[PDB]
C-alpha cells in the first residue's frame, strides 16, 4: 500500500523536479489557470515547447498560440503534462525510450477513449496512462541489480510484480504511484497508478485503474488476436479488469487510432 514502510523509504529518493518545470505542472494542472498564464509559463521554455508541438502535429499548428486556438486548452494542458514528464525521464538501462513511451501514449489513447465511454474526463485518463509505467523505470535506476535479477526471474515464468515485492518491498504499480503524488499528480491519478495490475482489489474501486488494465493488455496483446475476432477478446477484457466499458463499436475504433501512439513516441526526441 501507499503507506507500507519499505514503500515509504523511497520518498527522498525519488527523483526531484527543476522548480520551472513544477511551476508549469502547477499552472496546467490548474483548471482555473489562464489560457495567458499557460502560454506566458510555456514561452520560457522553447525546447518544451517545441516538443509539445511535435506532439500535437502527430494527427498544422506551429505555435502553442496556435495550438491553444487549433486543439483547444484541455488538449493543450494535457501535451503539456506528456512533454513536462517525457522531459523529467532520463535514460535508462535496456529500454528505448521511443519504445517506451510509443507504447504508453498507445495505452494513454486507448484509456482516453475509454473514459469517453465511461463518461469520466477523457483528458485524466490520458494522464494516467502517461504516468502508468513510469515506476518501471524508477525500479531499473534505483535498484538496477535487483531489477536485473527479477528480470532473469521473470524469463524462467515468475511475476515481475510479486518478485518486486519480494525484494524490494513494494511493486512497480506503487513507486510510480508514489511518484505521482510526489509530483502532486491529484489522488485519482494516483489510485489509478497504484491499482493497475489488480484493479478488482480496490476499494472502492477506481475507474481508473480498470482503464489501465484494459488499456495494457489491449496494447500488450493486440497483434496476438485475429482482426475479425476482437470485440469478443475485449468483452474478456473488460471483465478481468471490472470496467464495464460500452464495447459497441470498440473494436472498430481502437483499430482505427492503433499505432498513434507509437507514432507519438518517435516525435519526442
Amino acid at each position: 500500500g501507499m503507506h507500507s514502510a519499505a514503500l515509504l523509504q523511497k520518498v527522498d529518493e525519488l527523483p526531484r523536479l527543476p522548480k520551472a518545470i513544477a511551476e508549469l505542472l502547477d499552472v496546467v494542472n490548474n483548471e482555473d489557470s489562464t489560457v495567458k498564464a499557460v502560454s506566458e509559463k510555456l514561452s520560457h521554455d522553447p525546447v518544451l515547447s517545441a516538443r509539445v508541438l511535435r506532439l500535437a502535429n502527430s494527427a498544422e499548428v506551429g505555435t502553442i498560440d496556435d495550438a491553444v486556438v487549433r486543439l483547444g486548452m484541455q488538449t493543450l494542458r494535457t501535451l503539456v503534462i506528456a512533454s513536462a514528464v517525457v522531459g523529467a525521464v532520463p535514460k535508462v538501462e535496456g529500454f528505448d525510450l521511443a519504445d517506451f513511451w510509443g507504447n504508453t501514449f498507445e495505452v494513454a489513447i486507448i484509456c482516453q477513449e475509454l473514459a469517453k465511454r465511461l463518461g469520466t474526463l477523457p483528458e485524466e485518463a490520458f494522464t494516467c496512462g502517461i504516468l502508468h509505467s513510469i515506476g518501471e523505470l524508477l525500479i531499473v535506476n534505483g535498484d538496477p541489480a535487483v531489477a536485473a535479477t527479477i528480470s532473469a526471474a521473470v524469463a524462467d515464468g515468475a511475476d515481475r510484480n510479486l518478485m518486486e515485492k519480494e525484494l524490494l518491498g513494494y511493486d512497480n504499480a506503487e513507486i510510480g504511484a508514489l511518484l505521482a503524488q510526489s509530483w502532486k499528480f491529484t489522488p485519482h491519478l494516483v489510485k489509478g497508478i497504484q491499482f493497475q495490475n489488480h484493479p478488482k482489489s480496490a476499494e472502492p474501486y477506481s475507474k481508473l485503474a480498470g482503464m489501465l488494465a484494459m488499456a495494457k493488455q489491449i496494447a500488450a496483446d493486440w497483434d496476438k488476436i485475429p482482426d475479425d475476432e476482437r470485440t469478443s477478446w475485449l468483452a474478456q477484457i473488460n471483465i478481468l479488469a471490472g470496467i464495464k466499458v460500452d464495447l459497441g463499436g470498440l473494436a472498430e475504433k481502437l483499430a482505427k487510432m492503433h499505432g498513434q501512439g507509437m507514432e507519438m513516441g518517435k516525435q519526442l526526441a
